């Protein structure tokens, strides 16, 4: 028969640990590959190396049926070999068992990887405690069993049925948090029953690459060397996560950019609530939404280096080039990160949080402080920290 990879992912954690996986495989030139990775364009330089590469975009969390076009081109028995997005995986695999309902006689599923999309599968795993977990799991493996019969979808449990593939097609499941797997006691018969199935994300892939397969995976992420050598210095760094708006009571948004601006000061001033010390040079990680307020903090900001509000954290992690603390405005994007490089994580006002203790009560930071990744000291409000001017 004739193997046909696809790489789904609507969000960026997975697509990152597929273009790893891509990476790895790129000396097959020819190997059957179909990409509907949202957020990555793969270069054209890249794309013209390969042969039997094809692209599919995602509508709705699902690949669109420009799929089928692409499957109908190989017309001999296949097998699939289908790389997804955890918590997205009931709707990413749709159109694949709807063609292969169709195409019952030479389409089959050949094994799925499954990646962690974030924080998102964790808090969502939350929300199951106190029910009978191994009663969830037996029932979500009947329903996927009729969903492969027929292609069509009907979960009692979404999220425990993101978990029970194995009951189905070989599978291989990669956590940002294995630690919550095993210490979570009332998951303990998912636990249980994932056994050999999962494994801890590999963050040190890049690590075992070639030095051409290494720049080839940067190109893919698009993680540029002027970026780079940036993050190379052999000094201890700091980056500080900006964000965009929050409830202040005023529309302006040079009033955002400021007071974050404040907010940077506790950090790298010794004057500072949150004094990081003098030996660290200074990063900004920008929200990708922040705009026109990015370049109001990076100009007012005295000595710091920029990081594209385009590059994740995720990707400085599967490069090996986060840096040793990271602070600044909350976001779930601290819950993927190591313990000891978190320093302080402040909070700003919403619907939800008005006060440091509403924001212990933020659901990624409950499964934070459960696995001690964070200590209660470590979460700030905003509105605690005084006014700070900057340095020279």
């Amino acid at each position: 028969m004739k193997t046909i990879t696809l790489y789904l992912d609507p969000a960026s954690l997975p697509a990152l640990n597929q273009l790893m996986d891509f990476t790895q495989n790129n000396e097959d030139k020819t190997h059957p590959r179909i990409f509907g990775l949202s957020r990555f364009k793969i270069p054209d330089n890249i794309i013209t190396q390969y042969q039997n590469i094809h692209f599919v975009e995602l509508k709705d969390n699902r690949p669109t049926e420009a799929l089928f076009t692409i499957l109908d081109q190989y017309p001999g028995n296949i097998e699939l070999n289908i790389h997804l997005n955890i918590a997205h995986s009931v709707q990413l695999i749709r159109p694949i068992l709807a063609y292969r309902f169709k195409h019952l006689d030479r389409v089959s599923i050949q094994q799925l990887n499954l990646y962690d999309d974030g924080s998102m599968e964790y808090v969502d795993l939350e929300k199951e405690e106190n029910k009978d977990i191994s009663a969830e799991i037996k029932q979500a493996e009947k329903q996927l069993s009729h969903y492969l019969l027929t292609g069509k979808i009907k979960f009692d449990n979404p999220t425990i049925a993101r978990y029970v593939w194995q009951s189905a097609f070989p599978v291989k499941y990669h956590f940002l948090s294995t630690d919550y797997f095993e210490k979570a006691e009332f998951l303990q018969p998912l636990k249980e029953y994932l056994a050999e199935n999962y494994q801890k994300m590999d963050w040190t892939a890049y690590q075992q690459l070639t030095p051409e397969q290494q720049a080839f995976y940067l190109t893919l992420v698009g993680f540029n060397d002027e970026v780079k050598q940036s993050l190379e210095v052999q000094q201890a760094k700091f980056i500080f996560t900006g964000t965009t708006t929050w409830e202040g009571n005023t529309d302006v948004r040079e009033y955002y950019a400021q007071q974050q601006l404040n907010l940077l000061n506790h950090f790298t001033q010794a004057e500072g609530d949150l004094f990081i010390g003098d030996h660290y040079k200074i990063y900004f990680k920008g929200h990708p939404r922040g705009g026109e307020i990015n370049d109001y903090i990076l100009n007012n900001a005295k000595n710091i280096t920029n990081i594209p509000a385009n590059i994740s954290f995720e990707v400085l992690m599967m490069t090996g080039l986060l840096p040793d603390k990271v602070g600044g405005v909350a976001s779930s994007l601290y819950f993927s990160l190591p313990k000891e490089k978190i320093s302080h994580i402040i909070f700003t006002s919403n619907k939800q949080v008005k006060s440091k203790e509403d924001a212990l009560n933020n659901p990624y930071v409950k499964v934070m402080r459960r696995l001690g990744i964070i200590d209660e000291s470590q979460v700030i409000f905003w509105d605690s920290l005084k006014q700070l001017g900057g340095g020279l």
